[PDB]
């Protein structure tokens, strides 16, 4: 990450950029998985081997009560639902194809974040 991404703290018009990069993840067909926290009914195991879970809607609630000082720390809690999701699943299954997909999706959607920081 470069030095803008690191140090430069988020500010309004920043945080108008990231409800919108945040609502365009929970509207991906291939989101589903990671809307809601996991359910434990579903995964009795699951919250035994994930230490730090987390989904869209606790990054929403996040968004929305200005808990983000930098631009890593948003990056970091999206990244943590992937890398947890292809750690908790087989790579074979529908989830991990999930997290493949949503992923690359949210790359290209920083990228266009950072750029119109920047200009
Ligand atoms: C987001 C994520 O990684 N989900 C995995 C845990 C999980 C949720 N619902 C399920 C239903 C069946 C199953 F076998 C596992 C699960």
């Amino acid at each position: 990450e470069d030095a803008m991404t690191v140090l430069t703290p988020l500010t309004e018009k920043d945080y108008e950029g990231l409800k919108r990069v945040l609502r365009s993840l929970q509207a991906h067909k291939m989101a589903w998985p990671f809307l809601e926290p996991v359910d434990p009914n579903d995964a009795p195991d699951y919250y035994g081997v994930i230490k730090e879970p987390m989904d869209l809607a606790t990054m929403e609630e996040r968004v929305q009560r200005r808990y983000y000082e930098k631009l890593t720390e948003f990056v970091a809690d999206m990244t943590k639902i992937f890398d947890n999701c292809r750690y908790y699943n087989p790579s074979d299954s529908p989830f991990y194809q999930c997290a493949e997909v949503l992923e690359s999706f949210f790359v290209q959607k920083l990228k266009g974040f950072k750029a119109s920081r920047s200009h």
